[PDB]
């Protein structure tokens, strides 16, 4: 079974298991092989969910090539891409990723999200580390719909405030928040909200966007982890938060970072925003 694959090198530690670059001995294709990590035997719902995921195919979603439920273990075989967006951002720190490339990437991810969301599938843990790029200018979402299949230092920087405040049931809005954080980060070359605990993450959000109340976010004061005793921070103008993001970009971003999940712009509506009026598909500068 696994004898069909030859390890080439360790790619990294995923959320649900280790990932290796590998070669299929029969077909010669190079792939990304993931071993899913209480060992009793793969749960039936994990198997049905992942099998659902195999059929959710899109150019901006990393292809799930094979689900290998063998010997009471679970291996996932994925399409391989040569680099992730975190590494590419770090690589691009001195000059920044050119705006046209930022716009193209945001546009493509919004397409991927719109597609997943239209199928009622959430990502839940969007972050630069699981965004993957190739030499032809494509960007792809990895680990989509995995959270649902399996219910799990982890980064908090991209986590929506409703999650932080204890909301039990995520909506598609949590992915829009995350992507918004990543958008700002590509533009400014600085993480928007680099929290190192849940309360630090929350307080960093509060300090920038203002401490949320019933006016901006109805029902907020009733959430499991909301405290009347939260400090009261005033909101700051975005011109100060994300230069040199232009007026169209700042307008779109504001809509992606709305506190109330129900007011937060959808992936499909975001695609129609004037920010994408001049969108094009440039090629990244990659040296591997
Ligand atoms: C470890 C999980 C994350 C996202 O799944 N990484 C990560 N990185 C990649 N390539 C970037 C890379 C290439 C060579 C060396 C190091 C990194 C990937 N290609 N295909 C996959 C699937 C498992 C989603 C993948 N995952």
């Amino acid at each position: 079974g696994m004898e069909n694959f030859q390890k080439v090198e360790k790619i990294g530690e995923g959320t649900y298991g280790v990932v290796y670059k590998a070669r299929n001995k029969l077909t010669g294709e190079v792939v990304a092989l993931k071993k899913i990590r209480e060992t009793e035997g793969v749960p039936s719902t994990a198997i049905r969910e992942i099998s659902l995921l195999k059929e959710l195919n899109h150019p901006n979603i990393v292809k799930l090539l094979d689900v290998i439920h063998t010997e009471n273990k679970l291996y996932l075989v994925f399409e391989f891409l040569h680099q992730d967006l975190k590494k590419f951002m770090d690589a691009s720190a001195l000059t920044g990723i050119p705006l046209p490339l930022i716009k193209s990437y945001l546009f493509q991810l919004l397409q991927g999200l719109a597609f997943c969301h239209s199928h009622r599938v959430l990502h839940r843990d969007l972050k630069p580390q699981n965004l993957l790029i190739n030499t032809e200018g494509a960007i792809k979402l990895a680990d989509f719909g995995l959270a649902r299949a399996f219910g799990v230092v982890v980064t908090l920087w991209y986590r929506a405030p409703e999650i932080l405040l204890g909301c039990k049931y995520y909506s598609t809005a949590v992915d829009i928040w995350s992507l918004g954080c990543i958008f700002a980060e590509m533009v400014t070359r600085r993480a928007l909200f680099p929290g190192d605990s849940e309360i630090d993450q929350l307080f960093r959000i509060f300090r920038t966007l203002g401490t949320p109340d019933e006016v901006v976010w109805p029902g907020v004061t009733s959430m499991p982890d909301y405290k009347p005793s939260f400090p009261k921070w005033a909101r700051q103008d975005f011109s100060k938060v994300v230069p040199p993001l232009d007026e169209d970009g700042r307008s779109l971003l504001s809509q992606m970072l709305h506190y109330d999940p129900n007011k937060r712009i959808s992936a499909k509506a975001a695609l129609a925003h004037p920010f994408f009026q001049d969108v094009t598909k440039p090629v990244p500068h990659l040296r591997l």
